[PDB]
């Protein structure tokens, strides 16, 4: 149809169909993302959104959520080698430990858990500033039992730290990723609980 092809072009258009989207499509563009990926002429970016598509729909499929991550961890890694933003890959691959751990949650998850918590500590020191990174922190801390000192009371910091972030932000320069920024401003009511607040009169 058009006379060329851009790479931000092919990917905008993905992205804004990605959001949109069920996550039980995401198979589908995924492949798509791989192939752009296949391209020479691709970035981390492609890598990154083929990690991303395949690891949504694998909290939701249990069934073989390990071995999908397998190839999103693998493209999170080649990203990684290609000198992509470190903390955003992070953020993916903590979610891809916690997709497979959905199989045996209340049995492996002091396991892979960890390695979650590990990987999201990662994101958090390649990006200080990371909306998501404080996001996907701000859950864990909320699913983290007393004992290991977690709490919603943790997650409230971090909660406001995604949220202000992507006030203070833009997605840029288009098919940057958009998802994670509702939820958070969500997670932060969640957070609080009750939310009874009176008001003034």
């Amino acid at each position: 149809m058009g006379q060329g092809t851009a790479y931000a072009e092919v990917m905008n258009r993905k992205v804004a169909a990605l959001d949109s989207v069920p996550p039980t499509e995401y198979a589908t563009l995924a492949a798509d993302f791989s192939r752009i990926a296949a391209v020479e002429g691709s970035d981390w970016m492609a890598a990154y959104y083929t990690a991303y598509c395949r690891i949504i729909p694998a909290f939701g499929n249990p069934s073989e959520a390990d071995r999908l991550c397998e190839e999103a961890e693998s493209m999170l890694s080649k990203a990684e080698s290609l000198g992509g933003d470190l903390s955003e890959i992070a953020c993916l691959r903590s979610m891809a430990a916690s997709a497979r751990l959905l199989v045996n949650p209340q049995e492996r998850w002091q396991t892979y858990g960890a390695e979650s918590s590990r990987q999201l500590a990662v994101a958090l020191e390649a990006n200080p500033a990371n909306p998501r990174a404080y996001f996907l922190q701000a859950q864990s801390l909320l699913y983290t039992p007393a004992q290991f000192g977690g709490g919603k009371d943790k997650a409230l910091p971090f909660a406001e730290k995604s949220v202000s972030c992507y006030a203070a932000a833009t997605v840029s320069p288009a098919y940057a990723p958009h998802w994670g920024e509702q939820q958070a401003r969500q997670l932060l009511m969640l957070c609080k609980a009750e939310t009874q607040e009176l008001v003034p009169r």
